C-alpha cells in the first residue's frame, strides 16, 4: 500500500529498473514523531541498487514509482519494513513511516 505523492519537477521519463545504482536524497520521518535519518546530514547521498533487497519493501516500491529529478513523499505501511518486529530503539513495533525523498541518480 505505497502511496506516491510526488512535487512536480524532474523529468517524469527516467525510471528506476533492475541492473541500476542510484542516489537518493532521503529523510526518515516518523508519523506522530520525529525524525530518525537523514541523507543530508552526513551529505553522502546513499548510492544504492535496485532489486536486491537492500531496503524496504515500502522504499523498494516507491523508488520504481519515480523518475529523475522527481520528489516524491513516502507513507511506509507497518506490514512492508517492521511493524510485525519493529527495528529496536529506533523504530517501535507497528509504527507507520514517512520519508521525503528525491531521486538524483545515474544510471
Amino acid at each position: 500500500g505505497v502511496e506516491i505523492e510526488t512535487i512536480s519537477p524532474g523529468d517524469g521519463r527516467t525510471f528506476p529498473k533492475k541492473g541500476q545504482t542510484c542516489v537518493v536524497h532521503y529523510t526518515g520521518m516518523l508519523q506522530n514523531g520525529k525524525k530518525f535519518d537523514s541523507s543530508r546530514d552526513r551529505n553522502k547521498p546513499f548510492k544504492f541498487r535496485i532489486g536486491k533487497q537492500e531496503v524496504i519493501k515500502g522504499f523498494e516500491e516507491g523508488a520504481a514509482q519515480m523518475s529523475l529529478g522527481q520528489r516524491a513523499k513516502l507513507t511506509c505501511t507497518p506490514d512492508v519494513a517492521y511493524g510485525a518486529t519493529g527495528h529496536p530503539g529506533v523504530i517501535p513495533p507497528n509504527a507507520t513511516l514517512i520519508f521525503d525523498v528525491e531521486l538524483l541518480n545515474l544510471e
